[PDB]
């Protein structure tokens, strides 16, 4: 596409698939699923029934010889759904009496109750499996700190609970051409965040700012504010972090775009102490400000750096 | 608050949270609310029975005149709460006729059925995911140790039952002012607890001083004694181990304030090994005694060391 | 071997084991194993009813006396199953009696309950467990990239969906000899594929070229083009990547026997590029193309280079 | 004690922890305990039905000329254990009356059910929880690999499986002594096996040497063999796997002493080729045998290969 990750975390006839997401389902979704199968198989079961009662459907309907026809489940109508109901479910009463020893297809029982048990089964690993908020900026920003040229991208978790010791991961996707003539579509190459000092896992209990420096190893060395707009690079961001309960590490994955990359702009804080507590603002959590941040490319910075020491 | 992460491991309208807290309950708790939801559901299942016969109730409860008015029931006025047990429970006792060849409402049974399969299925689940000790020192220190000044807390395990895999990262919170004048309210800085030569991750066999160097690299390079009362800078301290009987992992959180960072001590033996074993006392593991430290800074130590080579 | 691991991911009695694997089978392989055993259940109860009515099964059964020798249960010597289907289905339907007086011993009921509660409590928990790919380049390849020669394998993501956060681990298993004389039969020295760089830890949208870099810590740094037939190192690369949808680690071992890594080869483009369009085709991903690499061995051209310089 | 931690693996009231260890229990136990448990519930109720019939024993129990002393279940003697089984395990037959419209309480019904769904809950909890080879040299050798003195111990996995990832960490535990005076006496010293390179993540196909070099920055760089005795280094080795198919990870603990490391030692070859074929001898996995190696210390080696190349 023009762009390769959205901004979401979205990079841009199976009959086995979608029994295994029917589980991922809301819970009022799953218990009406779970209702309407019992409700269909004790309708099947009923008309199972009476089937069975063409035999002695007006033979002895009230007779009650020695042997009215062949009597089975002894149910004088169509509304043997009663008998059905209390098979399948196990509370059999008696008032229908199970079965008489005539020779009837005693086997449509041994049915219901195999496919019961396997229906209920496959029901309770269902509610089993289903009953058991990351941010990042809008726009990456360029700005001059500490003496170096920096890129910052802010990271923040928008709900007043925060997941604690997250990390980091920046891949700079591009594509390059290499000395013997060779074109790779899509060149990823790290960038570093930290990695190697070991300031990747970082707390994010407020809104802050990941740094990568621009050095002679960084993708970005000889990076200036001329080329930097027509340049395709893409940045691509990974957030893993353990949740607080049942840590699990979940990827919140953003891209950032020539276009969002901002030269000569840094953030604008988002933390101040009122009273004791330091006053968030999540509005201007993105925002950003001008800076005097020099112009010229990251290695001519450094050139005119040793030309002064000399 | 001034104190950002206290001392235990804490940082300082919903329907499915609350749900969630619930399954996260006591045993006893989890069974007094289990018998509390069925008591309900019989009780109003026994009420609902009893409105279908409220026509023949009381026509003739036990005239059973010429088998006329069928009730759909055998049930008489009071105590007919044993029809809804026996439904619910699936015993099905015949001496009531659970419905008679008269329709009445059969759908009441159907209801009973799918409410108590239900409820038993949310109540097996909330019981099968019910049943399915580090500490830090009260006063870090700081004490020449090696010939370089280095700041040492103790980490120990209260059970004696061991946790493996432990590892230990120390993260500094302070307030820098960049070189631009972009002033950064939390930045967080990494401690090398030795996370360069994997002596970060270790095993604690009992309480263990971990020390880090103060050395160019650490945020302490330049803290002399007279500093540290002035600075307000505050460190936590996390530990990810797995307990040696079963492999979970647990996070335990710490944190230390200028206030409980002290000068010119060292802690006291926690084990002395004599008489077959180690002698394991934990009254003096919080515990501290003082040493002779030189108050100069640590790169003022390096400074006194350059002097001496003169 | 001639080869220690296969291509596809292989290296080259017991009642539990079999039970373990039987939890691990086919959906339809289960539910029928399931309904065939409660089959044979009741099947086994209905024979042991027989045997415990087999001295009343005539003296009352022709008499149909008032109480002398009454049978355990109200039912005849055929059609016997029903009684067995009742009791362990728990249905207990009452047109048979479930135990009378002059029982003959009634034990065989509790035995029947206790092994149904145990019977269904072990296939729910078998059920419960049932219910809850990458391809690697056939051929690796040597090219010339970036003014140094490198050792290049294509990685392949056959699902549509792009796996992301993999890790790629490679090792070198050659016959080492040492200067003391031991021989290793099986020396197992690691590749640098990013991994203090952090580059393992690749975002793969599309099939992807993993490079090593023969530098002087590099095992192949001696390997030469002539002796790359010669040699018997074989190169086992895995990868272990979580996928966009579901976060499922995987292993795929690979082999790269002496004749399969070419030399003089390049991989071809999995990726077409159409006005933003990218289409990935998985029948060109094991296709290479020649270029006249140089075939000076790794260590002898980089030799060759510092003379050159001078 | 004398040895810290033993060669297997281990280092040298509560009403919760029994629950645990009874879930923690073999196949055969667990189905044992749950049919005990199930005939105790059983037992205890129909004892409870019994004392139930105090107030109504014989008045017309038995003779039944009228509806006086009516029995809130007709059963004429204390073997009225007929009715536990039926009302517990719901597979009631109405032969005995389930209730009357004369009970002193029907409440016992109640109580039966919640305890008998409790109870099955439980014993499927327990049941679901249950059904839901790591070797080391019996003593490592200090040997001369490659021109350089080294520590060699020799791992292995018995069964043949293809366990990945087997990450291997060594810890050696000294009394180390400070400048200061105070000696920890446990000092928890990294040794590098690999960490620093990234080939600690070792496969383990064939049983393995795993080798540390010994230079300045190792633990061991002062130590000589005839000093070797004297010494009261202890090596603790643990290292972690996961079997082919997705296997948990499985953490094996050895430990080593001042006598158990040997002079001049190398590990046999585990497996031999025969006809061909590398045959593999889990026999000869602990075999040693001497070798020719210098007896100077390692530090004293350098120094003396210093020496003798100025």
């Amino acid at each position: 596409i023009q762009r390769y990750v959205r901004k979401d975390g979205k990079c841009n006839r199976y009959l086995t698939d979608i029994f295994t997401t029917l589980v991922d389902l809301k819970w009022r979704f799953n218990l009406l699923i779970f209702v309407m199968v019992y409700t269909v198989t004790w309708l099947f079961f009923g008309m199972i029934w009476w089937l069975i009662a063409y035999i002695r459907g007006d033979m002895d309907h009230i007779e009650d010889p020695s042997w009215t026809p062949c009597v089975t489940n002894l149910n004088g109508f169509v509304s043997a759904f009663l008998f059905s109901i209390e098979t399948e479910t196990t509370i059999g009463y008696g008032y229908r009496v199970i079965t008489d020893k005539c020779p009837e297809g005693i086997i449509l029982l041994l049915i219901q109750s195999v496919l019961g048990s396997i229906v209920n089964a496959f029901m309770v690993g269902c509610m089993f499996v289903k009953i058991s908020t990351l941010v990042f900026s809008t726009h990456a920003v360029i700005s001059m700190r500490d003496g170096k040229l920096c890129l910052m991208f802010r990271v923040g978790d928008l709900r007043n609970s925060h997941i604690v010791e997250a990390s980091i991961r920046a891949k700079l996707i591009k594509s390059k051409q290499t000395s013997e003539g060779e074109f790779i579509p899509l060149n990823q190459t790290d960038i570093n965040v930290g990695y190697y000092t070991g300031d990747d896992r970082l707390f994010l209990v407020s809104p802050l700012i990941i740094s990568h420096e621009i050095n002679q190893q960084s993708p970005f060395w000889e990076i200036s504010k001329a080329q930097l707009p027509k340049e395709e690079l893409e940045i691509v961001v990974i957030l893993e972090g353990m949740v607080e309960a049942t840590g699990m590490t979940c990827q919140a994955r953003s891209s950032y775009i020539t276009s969002e990359i901002l030269w000569g702009y840094r953030f604008t804080p988002v933390l101040t102490l009122e009273d004791g507590f330091y006053e968030v603002d999540y509005n201007s959590f993105h925002e950003t400000y001008e800076t005097s941040t020099p112009s010229l490319s990251a290695k001519e910075l450094a050139e005119l750096a040793n030309r002064a020491e000399s």
